[PDB]
């Protein structure tokens, strides 16, 4: 009847619709290049029909055939235009379906002559949908070709809109070609973009803390053994300082040496830090002078708050500003005009595998997290916590930060009762203790101790193994490093397992398990984990090779991610799992 050239570069040259265009008698020509004018496959052809082709004909070759040249295209046009139609069908959520349609001077947008709807299951693989949707377009084809032969059909134009896709665009996800439509949409749930109508932080810390002081100023801020300092008492003390601070030429993103041990004078020196408008660099004295001599030469820190206790372990680094000096507070005890942006440092802190770097935190990072912590814990000003970790540690801004913001009371944790926990179990106790953060090292023993006073404990760090606990508070297994702000996942332990999990994302973050391609892996596929999000840190101090390693520009995605070297995988149930080092 006549001579059909059949365009496609995946599909078979045994296709139903090869052999049933055959059946007409027609001698159909297979090609899967590219053609031009001149081609041998032009001479004498009545129909072009292309279906699944990967190259685009030349305006001279769709003039010349038009309305002549067919394509089977297994989308619901114009939704899901380009490559790769049926996956991202299931994965945008669009309506499916299969189209035959004319071909234009662009992808996809030509008017349509037949098309129907498609359905699949939440049980279907993407495989399975993808010859689902092959096996109805080319019954579709079979069955409406007389129609199209005799022109009888009225081309009607495509709907406004739709989507279009390219080839590449299916890279990060070329790990997900067996997975379920379920198991797809789940794993889009749990890793895909965050939703519009977000906007950036736009607080610093001691603006909310400043804040709480007007809202909570009567209320115990710190408790220190005896002593003890209300919202109002800390604030106008730590703005004393603070005033003394800025007319020593602190500015943002400076950094200000801290070197005492737990006390109110600590609280006091980091806000007023803080408040001045830089950023508190912590040193523990019990540290070799070793490392204390690294940390202050690394850290551009001029200031040194300290004690004449610990002056001279300094050796003489830094303009010291000594906290029982009474010169060292101003008269002024108000608020100081702000000069801070949420991006500014708040505090950089070290961790030492070769030799220690400072990992620099900006305050919206920090903010993120209390503003996280509170709710998500439900603290209260009647609530009560202690300030254990070593300053040092991310751990103490756990402490000391979150529970400032929600108007509870800090109480300092003193060496006495800092290994002995069966004293420290009796003063949260006695004191009425009701939530703190202990590394798993420590919780775990806190667990043999009979208690009463605690609502909820939180761990970290060390891999959890015991749950099993004398008081009735309730447990939280978190995790995450340094660079990403304290913890960027929380769980509830609820049962015991082999493998605690460590729990879902905090407040606008996001865990992707990877593999060395920095693709996406299906939901219970192991993999690296990627942070993304708030929690991410401005970085390393000094060591802008090794923060471009470590904060990556993700190769498809283009968004900045923290490579933690860490091994995970997602649970069906959306909690993270971790699964040791990478190495």
């Amino acid at each position: 009847m006549g001579r059909i050239l059949f365009l496609t570069t995946f599909m078979s040259k045994g296709n139903k619709v090869v052999r049933y265009l055959e059946s007409l008698h027609h001698e159909v020509v297979i090609c899967q290049e590219k053609v031009h004018a001149q081609s041998a496959n032009l001479q004498e052809i009545d129909w072009i029909v292309s279906y699944a082709y990967g190259y685009i004909l030349d305006k001279e070759i769709v003039s010349r055939f038009r309305g002549r040249i067919i394509n089977l295209h297994p989308s619901l046009l114009p939704w899901n235009k380009g490559r790769d139609p049926v996956f991202w069908s299931v994965w945008d959520e669009t309506p499916k379906g299969v189209t035959i349609h004319l071909i234009d001077e662009h992808v996809d947008t030509g008017d349509i002559l037949v098309q129907e709807e498609i359905a699949f299951a939440d049980e279907d693989t993407l495989l399975d949908c993808y010859n689902k949707a092959n096996q109805a377009i080319e019954e579709l084809f079979i069955r409406e070709w007389e129609n199209i032969v005799h022109g009888r059909i009225a081309p009607y134009r495509q709907t406004a809109g739709g989507t279009l896709h390219f080839k590449a665009d299916r890279d990060f996800y070329k790990n997900l070609n067996m997975t379920t439509v379920r198991e797809l949409l789940a794993l889009k749930r749990l890793c895909a973009e965050p939703k519009r109508g977000e906007k950036p932080i736009d607080k610093t810390f001691h603006q909310l803390f400043e804040q709480q002081v007007e809202m909570t100023p009567d209320h115990v801020a710190v408790v220190d053994r005896g002593q003890s300092l209300t919202y109002k008492q800390l604030n106008e003390r730590a703005n004393q300082l603070a005033h003394h601070l800025r007319g020593k030429g602190v500015k943002p993103d400076d950094q200000v040496a801290i070197m005492l041990d737990k006390s109110l004078d600590m609280i006091v020196s980091i806000l007023a830090v803080m408040k001045a408008g830089g950023a508190y660099v912590p040193i523990d004295p019990d540290y070799p002078g070793e490392r204390i001599a690294y940390m202050l030469a690394d850290s551009s820190a001029a200031i040194l708050l300290t004690n004449a206790l610990h002056e001279e372990k300094a050796n003489g680094a830094c303009d010291i500003i000594d906290v029982h000096d009474p010169d060292s507070y101003s008269e002024n005890t108000n608020n100081l005009p702000h000069v801070n942006r949420p991006d500014d440092l708040v505090y950089v802190m070290y961790t030492s595998t070769g030799l220690a770097k400072g990992v620099m935190i900006e305050h919206h990072n920090l903010v993120n997290f209390c503003e996280w912590y509170r709710p998500y814990f439900g603290v209260t000003p009647a609530d009560k916590a202690l300030v254990y970790s070593s300053f040092s540690f991310d751990g103490s801004a756990l402490d000391i930060f979150t529970h400032l913001l929600a108007g509870a009371a800090l109480h300092i944790v003193p060496s006495e009762r800092k290994y002995d926990l069966d004293a420290l179990n009796d003063y949260c106790n006695q004191e009425g203790i009701t939530i703190s953060y202990l590394p798993t090292g420590a919780a775990e023993q806190f667990m043999q101790m009979d208690n009463q006073s605690f609502r909820v404990v939180i761990t970290g760090g060390d891999v959890l193994k015991k749950i099993e606990r004398n008081g009735t508070y309730k447990l939280y297994n978190g995790y995450g490093p340094t660079e990403c702000t304290i913890m960027v996942t929380m769980f509830e332990v609820d049962k015991p397992y082999a493998n605690i999990p460590i729990g879902k994302p905090i407040d606008r973050t996001r865990i992707l398990i990877l593999d060395e391609a920095l693709a996406l892996q299906p939901i219970g596929v192991a993999g690296e984990l990627f942070i993304v999000g708030e929690g991410l840190g401005r970085g390393y101090l000094n060591r802008p090779e090794l923060t471009a390693e470590k904060f990556i520009v993700h190769p498809q995605t283009g968004e900045r991610m923290y490579r933690t070297g860490d091994r995970a995988r997602f649970l069906p149930d959306g909690n993270i799992e971790f699964l040791g080092r990478l190495d």
